[PDB]
């Protein structure tokens, strides 16, 4: 089964030179398969692209959630994921997803991707249940904390500022302030 | 206006295809000119691109700081900017900026956002804000406006008014001392 190999080649090419650039021929060349092999797995370029988006979302979700267990205290689960996000900066996953349609597909993709972040939801739900977090939708809590520090990571990896360990922990703490009740 | 036409065409191609779809041939064709005319008005693609970046940055800076008066209270300026950012989402201009360097370019760009720096410097000097770097303070607050606004413009998630007000307060919590 060459599906992952093809997705890996595809993702590399998209990271490199984007969605619209993708050639089925170079894909086959880079994946090391005949063109015909690609069509045994994907009906056409457009279906391949959707599978790429879903596959990138799945990898991000497992990277973000790596090392988390729901036994940890809330703040430690938060810190772990926050730091996993920081360490994704400069990766292919970030590169690809910073681009990502109609809205039959657009909403399909969005909905399928949300299901993949089950431990992020459990953190925010548990926090709200415990009276620790502000009572906002998990999408808002995510936007105020995790999703925003993608921005810090991005701007750090691109050189806009250097952050020492004291400074990083200060950033983690400040973002926690955004989501906790005061 | 011919120069400006080329610049607008450049920005449009970039909005559609990024810097990787910006070839001089494609631009000539998008602007309805010969490629020579491009070389005449900019010297080369690098210089065309620096002008695109500066143009786009100035327009973003203008939008971000619209209606901000330096004498108003700290939190009022904050709110105005947070909402200005929110309303950039889904725009033409945000598209082109998303897709877009020298030290001189960055120095010139930063000067355009001087009000944003004065907000953070004044709040730190007054003991209101956490003593962090302005880029970090901005990362902790206004980038929440960007993330939320994006998801919102895409039609992914809808924030009613009370929720938007709460989100503005929450992101203020990130940057103030407690
Ligand atoms: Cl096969």
């Amino acid at each position: 089964d060459k599906r992952d190999q093809i997705l890996a080649a595809a993702e590399q090419l998209i990271a490199e030179s984007g969605f619209q650039g993708l050639s089925m021929q170079k894909l086959a060349n880079e994946a090391g398969v005949a063109a015909g092999t690609i069509y045994r797995y994907f009906s056409d370029k457009e279906h391949l692209l959707e599978e790429v988006r879903l596959n990138v979302a799945k990898r991000i979700a497992s990277a973000v959630q790596a090392g988390v267990n729901d036994d940890m205290p809330l703040k430690e689960r938060y810190r772990t994921m926050w730091l996993n996000i920081w360490n994704l900066a400069g990766s292919n996953l970030n590169a690809i997803s910073n681009r990502v349609l109609p809205c039959t597909t657009r909403n399909k993709t969005w909905e399928l991707e949300r299901k993949m972040f089950a431990q992020v939801d459990r953190l925010f739900n548990q926090g709200k249940e415990e009276g620790v977090f502000k009572p906002l939708d998990n999408e808002v809590l995510s936007g105020l904390s995790f999703e925003a520090s993608v921005a810090l990571a991005r701007k750090h990896a691109l050189g806009f500022y250097q952050l020492d360990d004291d400074a990083l922990e200060a950033a983690i703490e400040a973002s926690w302030d955004a989501i906790i009740k005061h």
